[PDB]
């Protein structure tokens, strides 16, 4: 990331101001508001200065740049028109290691002053980094929309009870959920903003009365087939509320960064299923909300009825997210539609590595007006080409392999069936073969790239 | 104002974590991608940290706080689980002007490490000052959703053109209304992100060439099938920005209360009056022909007996821009609402998805080792029972019907291949077939509960 945001506690800590313009008098209205003990070092004040300085909320120097008026600092803030002086200030502010802001060159010195939406205590803050402002308050009034009003007020509570909620519930997670539920209660808010204190107490007494359930669950969450966006709200929730993620291969990076940075992450890639059961197991018999983050769709060629047999047998609770599985996301983003018109009866999801001597009925994937999809058929597309040929599907039947479908490294080859064998050499795992008349509509249906 | 937030910038400046477990790994992660040049100062680290230490990532100093590592450092974080060792660090921090944080301790300490979201350059930062982490981290999920993961780019590009776009547009009016058409642009952030870099120009020299009013274009958008939990965050986001949702009856009504208050909402649905498919096709052409942003909303998968393909054929003549966000398909749904996974061990080779029109292969459904599901076929559901019976089923197949699949409204009738007509007549549509060995396992791993 570009920018660490951070929020300092500037009360009765010394800031430096050079500069006393417009500029300077709204970063100063912003540190006084923190308890910022302020000076302010320029050759000429706006008014407002003088009213600030009579008030005794701030120090008034004027005159030229005094470095030695740095030396107490936090932060410093050059805010004149005089890029030398600028650069002065910003060059011994670096050298004493104080955070600096150049208000008309944000890519120099060593922080950014954000847009801030308040709901005090509750704060929000925007920026862009210089290198969209107009994107910034695009996005700041989009949050004054949905950030509601009261909000300050259920936060100020909560601060209020924070205390009480450390003495009377033992466990973090039983101090988890109470907040939850304390912060979707809409009577709760509503009661604060009305300052109606015997009802907030009704509410509060009832909250803290609660059974809070103790028990670790596990979700089963499908990632969908790469592109981020295609994770559903519920599986960002999961993930965006879980103790601990376990994950694997086929999640895609993008994903695993709208996990819960105070999450553990627990890698079970390459590991077989006995082992990955066990992990779910024990961590979810600490307590603790674990997610089983699988690639797609985890009830689609991804053993997610194993995982949950075992904890069936054990007791603990569970859920299932589902997820796109690889054949609607690669069929979506490579412009083949599995469906078509009376191009295919039906669509086939099938495995291309089997259990032991185990042979698809070859006669049975062959038959007309469907499309066939190989989940994991790579390294046995020479065997599905000779077979399906074999079985009377006719050689020009259109064939494509996606590889990495709906992400951005996403790479589509295709072809006619007497060239499945030589197509798959040209991609790797993770691929999709799909064959059927739909591969055709391609060149009319594709919207995502050339690759 | 109780803390003031800042955008920190802090690649190559040195900074310092006290402490090497979890917490301090989660922190010296977040200061990793902000490019800090980090010292974690530990009686002890956990391997992450040997790890980054080999890797060059940061330094390790083994051993109790030293004060002198504090000596040229920018930000310090006490993240041990020892009271006496973070006051050291935070009262060395002080007496330095080091802003620093306490993980476990937020106001005995000089700043708030808030809640982060990233879009670099592009970044949100929500605290609540410590009062109410909870709602900060459900504040964080609610932006995490509703913000693109790849606006970054989009904010990057942005900053290249504001030259060009100020010197095109006079009034200030004007050049906000381009940005905000920018800002949403699908196929300039794909062109992005894709690194298709003259379809990038492309669609950018259009973005002036077209009338500013002109924003034409056809996203295709699943549903889902119900659950407006089971939206992906890109439908969530296409919705959010349509000016006009063409929307029919199996898009449930959770999901159209997701769609923004001034969007032209039009219902093509059955009303008693069948609509056949070409009016629609021609709806979304004289939308888009206007200048629209038009979603297409779609129940379950666009591409999977939607006839989503026959709407993109229509739009393809024309020349109209569109996309297609993949949804869950009602297979995928009801398989994990109803505890029946689609595949299992090796109870089926393959998942048939099947309608129920044209003339269905009945050998070739009877045989072994497959799912079958069955869309839209309530009403040859007798017909069903009686062929597969015909023609080789054994008569104890596991049948389940499973009806508004994920919502609070789904009921499932499960039995065996013989009572199949009988179960039929117990739901009405929207509704499932599904028939397999699978359905079996309904009984261990139902997790929703039946209405
Ligand atoms: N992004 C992707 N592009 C192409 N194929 C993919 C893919 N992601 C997963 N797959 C396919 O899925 C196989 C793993 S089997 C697990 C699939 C997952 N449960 C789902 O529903 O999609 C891979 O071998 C590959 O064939
Ligand atoms: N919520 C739901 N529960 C059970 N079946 C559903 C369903 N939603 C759609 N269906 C099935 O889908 C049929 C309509 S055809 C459209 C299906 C959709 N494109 C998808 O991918 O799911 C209905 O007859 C019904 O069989």
């Amino acid at each position: 990331m570009d920018h660490l945001p951070i929020f300092c506690q500037l009360r009765d800590r010394d800031c430096l101001i050079v500069g006393g313009g417009d500029v300077a008098e709204r970063k100063a209205r912003l540190l006084l508001e923190a308890g910022a003990r302020l000076t302010v070092n320029a050759l000429t004040f706006i008014p407002q200065f003088t009213v600030w300085a009579n008030e005794g909320m701030l120090t008034l120097v004027e005159g030229p740049f005094d470095e030695t008026l740095l030396d107490s600092c936090w932060l410093a803030i050059a805010a004149t028109d005089d890029d030398t002086v600028n650069q002065r200030v910003s060059d011994a502010a670096e050298s004493r290691r104080i955070f600096c802001n150049v208000v008309d060159a944000p890519k120099a010195a060593s922080f950014i002053m954000p847009s801030i939406i308040d709901r005090s205590p509750l704060m929000v803050a925007v920026s862009a980094g210089g290198t969209s402002p107009v994107l910034a308050r695009l996005l700041r009034e989009k949050l004054e929309s949905l950030l509601p009003q009261h909000l300050g007020q259920v936060a100020r509570y909560a601060g209020q009870l924070r205390a009480r909620v450390k003495k009377q519930f033992a466990t973090m997670g039983e101090r988890r959920r109470f907040w939850e539920k304390f912060f979707v209660n809409d009577r709760l808010a509503q009661s604060l903003a009305n300052a109606d204190e015997k009802a907030v107490n009704a509410t509060t007494e009832r909250l803290f009365s609660e059974p809070l359930d103790h028990r670790g669950e596990v979700v089963l969450v499908g990632a969908g087939p790469g592109d981020a966006g295609l994770l559903t709200l519920k599986g960002l929730q999961q993930i965006q509320q879980a103790d601990i993620v376990v994950y694997d291969r086929l999640v895609s990076d993008d994903i695993m960064n709208l996990v819960r940075r105070n999450a553990d992450r627990v890698f079970v890639g390459k590991v077989p299923q006995e082992e990955i059961n066990q992990i779910l197991l024990r961590e979810a018999q600490k307590g603790k909300r674990v997610v089983r983050l699988k690639g797609g769709d985890p009830f689609i060629f991804g053993r997610g009825g194993e995982e949950l047999e075992t904890l069936c047998h054990a007791g603990i609770p569970f859920s299932v997210v589902p997820g796109i599985t690889a054949a609607s996301g690669c069929s979506a983003y490579s412009g083949i539609p599995l469906t078509h018109r009376d191009y295919a009866q039906s669509v086939r999801l099938v495995t291309g590595h089997l259990k032991t001597g185990g042979e698809l009925d070859w006669e049975n994937l062959a038959a007309e007006k469907q499309t066939l999809v190989f989940y994991m058929g790579l390294n046995q597309a020479a065997t599905i080409q000779e077979k399906l040929i074999a079985f009377g599907m006719q050689a020009d039947m259109p064939v494509a392999l996606v590889e990495n479908g709906t992400s951005v490294k996403q790479r589509v080859v295709h072809g006619v069936l007497t060239q499945l064998g030589e197509l798959a050499q040209q991609v790797e795992s993770p691929a999709l073969i799909i064959v059927g008349r739909v591969v055709a509509l391609r060149d009319k249906l594709n919207w995502f790239s050339n690759h």
